[PDB]
C-alpha cells in the first residue's frame, strides 16, 4: 500500500495501489493507462 505508480505495461486487476498523477488503472484490462 503506497502512492506509487504503474507504467503502460504493469497490470493492476486486484492491486489496491494507485497509478501516477494523471494516469488511470483498468479493472478488466488489468493494466495502467494514461488519459
Amino acid at each position: 500500500a503506497d502512492d506509487d505508480c504503474l507504467p503502460r505495461g504493469s497490470k493492476c486487476l486486484g492491486e489496491n495501489k494507485q497509478c501516477c498523477k494523471g494516469t488511470t488503472c483498468m479493472f478488466y484490462a488489468n493494466r495502467c493507462v494514461g488519459v
